[PDB]
């Protein structure tokens, strides 16, 4: 997020939703989680609850990073179907950038 795109990114992995923040023209996280996370363990992220579950936390400490919360890529919207969730936790938190 320096070149490509530096900001907030939503994207559904396959068949999960994978929350990922990267920071900005100032700072932030750049990183997240997803399916592909810890917590979740074997399958769990197709459904928010759980790429919600860390990938708000990460979104949170993204938002203290820089200085406030990222924006959503594309696939984040307004905020109303699945992905939005991730861009969501980031959303409610504060989204500002």
């Amino acid at each position: 997020g320096t070149t490509e795109r530096p900001r907030l990114s939503v994207f559904r992995s396959n068949k999960h939703i994978y929350a990922q923040i990267i920071d900005d023209t100032k700072s932030a996280t750049i990183v997240s989680a997803s399916t592909l996370d810890k917590e979740f363990g074997l399958d769990s992220t197709n459904n928010i609850e759980a790429a919600k579950k860390v990938g708000e936390l990460v979104a949170k400490r993204a938002l203290e990073k820089g200085i406030k919360q990222v924006v959503f890529d594309r696939g984040g919207y307004l905020y109303h179907g699945r992905v939005k969730a991730l861009a969501d936790a980031a959303r409610e938190a504060g989204l500002e950038f």
